[PDB]
């Protein structure tokens, strides 16, 4: 499957925070949307996920233009999403966090939902936290729970907004292995970051944004032929 955004634009109070941003991700790839703070990465993700309406451009999955579908409809089409800031249900246990999303799985029986919850906790190394409250988790543990909770919806594409933000260096490596695992499972993975040097090496392709504009794109090697990108990073 392929998820594509074509010439997205978004304005707030007449200011164009995103002017022209495109990107594409296929199943089995990690693709980066990378650039400085304020460049428009989260706004772009919001327009892809459907959390805000787009002012221009197109959002496409395969042969379906979904630019006008609401968040919930795109989610059923296979788009999953993880915000930068903590999104775990702090007052609920890890188990209940996963079961909360598994309740939308009309393709699974009550029993199967229970199975998947145990499966996800094994995969993401959080079984020992089954009954712990999200509040009591560390940044890295919290991130692993939130990612597993997103996968509970069985998405085709997972959009991770700065997944490494607010986690320790050991958890960064752990999250990087998780991302490789997701990719190997056939998901299309789209990640944002401002640390181009670090994140570029895990991307099959990336889209470098600055001030709401796409300024470079392609494989890391292609991107790093751009003198501006070389220098700044
Ligand atoms: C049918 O409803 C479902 C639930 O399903 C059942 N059957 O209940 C379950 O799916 C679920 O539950 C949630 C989800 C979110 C919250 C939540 O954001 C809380 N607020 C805090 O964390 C904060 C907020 C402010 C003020 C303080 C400090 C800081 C900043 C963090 C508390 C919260 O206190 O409880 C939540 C619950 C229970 O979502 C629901 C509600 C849609
Ligand atoms: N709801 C909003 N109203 C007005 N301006 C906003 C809103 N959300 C974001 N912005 C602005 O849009 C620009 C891009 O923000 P954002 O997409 O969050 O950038 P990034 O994720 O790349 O840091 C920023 O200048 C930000 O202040
Ligand atoms: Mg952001």
């Amino acid at each position: 499957a392929t998820l594509t955004a074509k010439n997205l634009a978004k304005a707030y109070k007449g200011r164009r925070v995103v002017e022209d941003v495109s990107l594409t991700v296929n199943s089995g790839e990690i693709v980066g949307l990378l650039g400085p703070n304020g460049a428009g990465k989260t706004t772009t993700f919001y327009m892809v996920v459907g959390i805000v309406p787009r002012d221009a451009g197109n959002i496409i999955i395969d042969d379906d233009d979904i630019s006008l579908l609401p968040l919930h409809a795109r989610a059923r089409r296979g788009i999953g999403y993880l915000p930068q800031e903590a999104s775990i249900f702090r007052r609920l246990s890890v188990y209940d966090n996963l079961m909360a999303v598994l309740q939308i799985r009309d393709d699974l029986s009550a029993e199967q939902r229970e199975d998947r919850a145990n499966e996800l906790m094994e995969e993401f190394h959080i079984e020992h936290l089954r009954d712990s409250m999200g509040q009591s988790l560390s940044g890295g543990e919290r991130r692993r729970v939130e990612i597993a909770r997103a996968l509970a919806a069985n998405p085709k594409f997972i959009l991770l907004d700065e997944p490494f933000a607010g986690v320790d260096p050991i958890s960064v490596i752990d999250i990087k292995r998780i991302i490789e695992h997701l990719r190997d499972s056939g998901l299309g993975v789209l990640i944002t970051d401002h640390n181009v040097r670090e994140t570029l090496a895990v991307c099959e392709r990336a889209y470098i944004v600055s001030q709401g504009h796409l300024i470079a794109h392609g494989t890391p090697t292609e991107i790093l032929q751009d003198e501006h990108v070389k220098r700044v990073y």
